[PDB]
């Protein structure tokens, strides 16, 4: 087997004043978690990109087994460009995740990569809507690489041009984790 995952790690925290992806969480820290998990689903090959926080992250975290992808500000694209240059050339596509997001279970990601690759694009159907972990089907990546400022891959995934299969999934859409109101529900959880 060749499972490629993602994690996007990049997004900037001005509205915080501390990266995110260094907030505690439970005994970790929220990117940490996300790692942990993803670990856990049995991925051949894990590309995470960093920001601007990436000194801080680097300095902070142990991220062995890795491959860290570095961007430079695009003011939001250019972190998944790079993250596939990376890729496995066996591999058949990508799981997308978000490195805010440490909510999703570990079987959720083993159900995408169990099925995922017989689709060309698959989200998944939570009860309040879309949302991560994604599947991307090699025959996306050139497109994915095409992405730029508001065409973003949140569109892609709502596009009629290619076949996006869901994968109905229990609970309800991940918490994304960019305001302190936003870290404080996610530390109110489980």
């Amino acid at each position: 087997t060749q499972i490629t995952g993602v994690v996007l790690a990049a997004g900037r925290s001005n509205r915080l004043g501390t990266p995110k992806q260094l907030l505690p969480y439970r005994d970790t820290t929220v990117l940490g978690a996300t790692l942990d998990v993803a670990r856990q689903a049995g991925f051949d090959q894990l590309i995470l990109t960093l920001g601007g926080a990436a000194s801080a992250v680097r300095a902070a975290m142990a991220l062995d087994g890795t491959d860290v992808v570095v961007v430079e500000d695009v003011e939001r694209a250019a972190s998944l460009r790079v993250a596939l240059a990376r890729v496995h050339p066996r591999a058949t596509g990508i799981v997308l995740m978000l490195g805010d997001q440490p909510q999703v279970a570990p079987a959720t990601l083993r159900r995408i990569i169990d099925v995922g690759p017989a689709t060309e694009i698959m989200v998944c159907r939570y009860a309040d809507g879309v949302g991560h972990p994604f599947w991307f089907s090699r025959t996306v990546f050139g497109e994915l690489a095409r992405l730029h400022g508001d065409k973003g891959v949140w569109k892609l995934v709502h596009s009629g041009r290619h076949p996006v299969r869901e994968l109905a999934v229990d609970g309800c859409v991940p918490l994304d984790v960019d305001t302190w109101d936003d870290y404080r529900r996610l530390l109110e959880s489980v």
